[PDB]
């Protein structure tokens, strides 16, 4: 397999490296090479790194300038720049003032208000970085499915429009944060089934309760407490959305 | 024989449609571009039995060949259509073999290795699927379990979506508000009131909106599984457009 | 590269098995190789077991007399391959195929000269994959001991596997040793005791003398260690032992 | 610039390249003919940039023109051309104020060109990933000091050394020298003279001298409880590779 030399092609300019690491990283490449790519960047043992990505405002080469310049201005001294499609997308470094949120409101301005903006969760290590990279490439090109989108989009706003694109880390979430959460560890407990017969009858508290045979109180408590576990409630038409799509990935899985 | 076409079956079941696997299936005696479908389910006795089953069905049927593999419990099989080989006389001629408590899925008749390839797959990632449904056909139907598939990562699927309900739905001119109409009654959770109420007209104008999109392109917003599905397509259009 | 570039140009069932044996042999356990496996007839999550040695005649003959004792058994599937002076066979385990009767079945085409391994049961692709590797892994490290059991311990070689480089041995002296007898405890009486002792090379009276206790107080501590994890360090092999997991632990740890 | 051409014959080194292609680079940067060459590691004392320029200052006074430093996890390495008074104990001397006295530090053996360059690298790196099981590290580890936990963490020159420098020593040219079987008789009972001593029937302090002599030809000393670890591992290194 190819050494970091060959994947270089003779190049040692930090562009190419760069968009050398870039690329690896959009593409799930977290190996050795990688993590020396990064290294020879500057990126030393396991740090910390979040993402940002959008359209730029003006340009190109002017957000990448306005971005470094806000990373410089807050302590950092990395941050990982490139391009996918019309989607200028950021990797920085968290170290010093650069943190998620003070960082997507220092850099807000060089991208354009008129295209989705998405802030991605910290994540560690080469690993985290291709994580962060991918999570923001998907839930871009899934936000135009969202009518009226948050700005920046953040975090797990995406994940049945992703899991559609075949972002395995929206089908995993779906899985393992909603899905299984809301199933538990006590097979007796009622949530679960409270949540998929809501869902299956229209989301009618009144057909669900006469389905279960319980108070329509009952079902309104569920319900709410699915929302508190998962930080979903079925109640509301997108996050419904969002449920239905994950107790699909959870049956498919199971059985 | 049987290494080689096991080996076929895993290169179409893995999307590898390339020379190779075309002069693969060359040696197994597919040449040109053949016409073929699938059939898979759950054998209900054995793999062995069901393979068998499924040879000697095609074969008392005129047909001479066909490819058969595992892909977990279920038994996919792509037969060859010709002579009296037809997807559903070949479907009914096999059905002892496939367990009655299990999902059950044909493939439309497609053509080539792509073809073979897609066949395959489709009954894959359906009977895949099928868990998600609470009352599945059975067979399961081909426009059943749209958005599951895509959500397995089928593209057939996704395409599917895509021409036939979401561009179906938008239409050759922007001035339908058929569509609209549509996207808002989603949007507001098939509320017929509160999407009256956005677009400012009268409830009556929305319903009838409705009805029309049922009407062509066969899914009927005022139900959760069809709403579910339209959701699904609009999702996808929007993504594959903007 | 895909499953047609592995086997290039190759459709029969031999080249197939040799393939998805090294594949397994070198730790590679992605969608390729469960490919391959589904094309041997492996489907699945399957269960399966190792058995390893040197064949007491030949490499055909020992082949033959695992195929023959398999289906005897009940058994359909069976994985056959060489390293170096070795044959390793992965087999299906169902019906009556069940590791001892199976390890017993084929003891007479191994050598009494040479070592013997018979692995636990795992299952899936990752399955096979360790089961052969700790098989290999065994059999080369057996020279190390003088008078190991046959077929050998899984327990038996683990720092000599972890110098060869088998993972897997330096996870079970991690998880199993070290983390087993410390938890999150480094200031735990047994604990610091054997460590101590191990430090003094098992010397009671040094050990006694540095922790500023009688010798009878760490006769009953490293006791308790020995109850605890299976490992006595009074005796020299299981010092040995106990000293290579508290490297492993304290390397890995920080 | 010169920093990432620099990083990058780092990591080529690090990771065990020694080709054509980093010797070229190795020469672009000014590593020229056959060079003697040392590495130096630990933790910085303050951090990776002050340390760094630290290093650099401490080579330019002691007349060399030539370091390559990188980074391990939260290791600072450093490839220093012997040359001038750029010798190992002087310049580990000068730099040592530059690493965190509460962290390991290492100073490998002089190595010779980009092949030794790379070698004095790895042995630096495994070496500070197997110091914390030492109880009593040195300052700094030295050489062969970490090589039982080096083969454990798979490092080959560990391996390689443990079967060459030690158990082939050991063994010598004569089958009728008694050092080897008196090392692992002593081993094998426990580091009992007394007992080791009965089953060869030797004196006690034949066996002592016997050892002591095997401390010469190998540097351990199997009547020291670490050295004796050292010791049954190249054993158990030497019988599985000649079998």
């Amino acid at each position: 397999q190819a050494d970091i030399l060959d994947l270089l092609s003779g190049h040692t300019d930090d562009t190419t490296i760069e968009r050398l690491a870039f690329e690896c990283l959009l593409t799930n490449m977290t190996d050795d090479r990688v993590v020396s790519l990064m290294n020879i960047l500057g990126w030393q043992g396991d740090f910390n790194c979040f993402a940002i990505g959008g359209v730029p405002s003006a340009s190109l080469a002017s957000t990448s300038l306005a971005i470094r310049k806000a990373v410089r201005d807050l302590g950092g001294e990395h941050v990982v720049i490139g391009t996918y499609g019309t989607f200028l997308l950021a990797l920085a470094c968290q170290m010093g003032a650069v943190t998620p949120e003070v960082t997507c409101t220092a850099v807000m301005p060089a991208f354009s208000e008129d295209e989705p903006l998405y802030l991605s969760p910290v994540r560690s290590g080469v690993a985290g970085a291709s994580h962060a990279l991918r999570e923001t490439m998907f839930s871009l090109q899934a936000a135009p499915a969202l009518s009226t989108p948050s700005r920046p989009l953040r975090a797990d706003e995406l994940l049945p429009e992703r899991a559609l694109l075949g972002d395995d880390y929206a089908r995993e979430e779906l899985y393992r944060n909603v899905y299984q959460v809301l199933r538990g560890e006590n097979p007796d407990d009622p949530t679960y089934l409270t949540v998929s017969t809501f869902l299956k009858y229209g989301s009618s508290l009144e057909n669900t309760a006469k389905e279960l045979n319980v108070h329509p109180n009952t079902v309104r408590y569920r319900l709410k407490r699915a929302a508190e576990t998962t930080g979903w409630d079925a109640t509301d038409p997108r996050d419904a959305y969002v449920l239905t799509t994950a107790l699909a990935i959870g049956r498919m899985r199971d059985r």
